[PDB]
């Protein structure tokens, strides 16, 4: 049976390649403690240079779940409490419409008033803090997802203030050898930069992200294929890592409130397991990726639940989806962007194949 995973692999994700004109690609499965790792064309195509183990791509948004740990092990440590508002940790946005958003809203884009991006005017620091003092309600404080960058980006930062630490040493020095990941960085040291596979725009450019205000809370963590595993690893089979960081994995599995049948963790997206294809694609459609939606309490507590996280940079495209009762997991790294619907049907097909 372990002899159709490589098989499935290359019939359902293989094909993505010449349709999109992909340059390169990583996909991994994880099944009982077993790891696969399928490569994939070039990380760099003037260079012609392979996609491997040592591959670095840029995760996007699937950062967001390193930021969801990084608060979970923060919370767990007595630092913070999802109940604070950013004016307890940020001295400055005190007293302003902000601080009246509590932690855990800002973690879930229920603030009301905050978009998928900063506007471009927006870089410094500065422009930073003069954002967030300025800002004021719009729909009522935690009635309404808009999922956006500077929501958990502020969160993000309230977590790295309460560590006394700037965010990007929470990750490198904290969080990633807690969870036993090796080349996953912030910032990709000069040592690594050949690895740096380049993204692809979608005019086959050459490109890699640019910084951005709040970006590494957001959008700004890169990987490998055999980290991305093993945080999966860690997802589904936590009872082995460090007390402190087993704690901040069990609080991002935690569901916060729903939008029909998506149910909104703590950086990832919860679902019913089994779930049926559209509710996977649902979770990344228009209305609830660009579009301000009404929450709900959470009604059905599902018994068997499957977690997932799509992410996108200029030229990148990541998706990781886990099921803790199959105790399997995939991962799907490229080196430019597919359709968010082409990556999770492809990992529907095989892991339905395999379980
Ligand atoms: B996250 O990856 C955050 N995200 C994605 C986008 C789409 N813009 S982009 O072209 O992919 C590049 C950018 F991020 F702007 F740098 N904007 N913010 O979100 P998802 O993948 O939708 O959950």
């Amino acid at each position: 049976k372990d002899q159709e995973i490589k098989k499935l692999v290359d019939q359902n994700f293989k094909p993505l390649l010449e349709k999109y004109d992909v340059p390169g690609m990583a996909v991994g499965v994880i099944q009982n403690n077993k790891k696969y790792e399928m490569y994939y064309g070039l990380q760099s195509v003037q260079d012609k240079k392979a996609v491997n183990s040592n591959t670095i791509f840029e995760l996007g948004s699937v950062s967001k779940l390193f930021t969801a740990t990084a608060g979970g092990y923060a919370k767990n440590k007595g630092k913070i409490s999802f109940d604070d508002t950013p004016g307890k940790y940020w001295k400055e946005l005190k007293n302003t419409p902000i601080d009246q958003v509590n932690l855990l809203q800002l973690a879930t884009y229920t603030s009301g008033n905050l978009a998928l991006q900063f506007p471009d005017e927006v870089q410094t620091d500065q422009q930073v803090l003069t954002f967030f003092k300025d800002w004021k309600p719009k729909n009522p404080i935690g009635e309404y997802r808009q999922y956006s960058n500077p929501s958990i980006g502020l969160f993000g930062k309230v977590v790295a203030l309460s560590m006394n630490k700037p965010f990007d040493q929470v990750l490198e020095k904290t969080i990633f050898p807690a969870l036993g990941l090796k080349h996953s960085y912030v910032n990709v040291p000069k040592t690594q930069m050949q690895n740096y596979a380049f993204g692809y725009n979608q005019e086959n450019q050459p490109i890699r992200v640019n910084p951005g205000p709040l970006d590494a809370p957001a959008y700004g963590v890169k990987s490998t294929l055999p980290d991305m595993l093993s945080f999966i690893h860690a997802n589904l089979n936590p009872q082995k890592y460090p007390t402190d960081i087993q704690r901040a994995i069990n609080e991002t599995h935690q569901g916060r409130y729903q939008v029909n049948t998506m149910y909104q963790a703590l950086g990832w997206e919860e679902f019913s397991y089994p779930a049926t294809l559209q509710t996977l694609l649902d979770s990344n459609s228009e209305q609830i990726v660009m579009k301000p939606n009404k929450v709900t309490a959470i009604s059905k507590e599902p018994s068997v639940k499957m977690y997932h996280k799509t992410g996108s940079t200029s030229g990148f495209g990541t998706y990781v989806v886990f099921i803790p009762k199959e105790n399997i997991g995939l991962v799907m790294l490229t080196n430019k962007r597919i359709p968010n619907e082409e990556r999770i049907k492809a990992a529907y097909v095989v892991l339905n194949a395999i379980k």
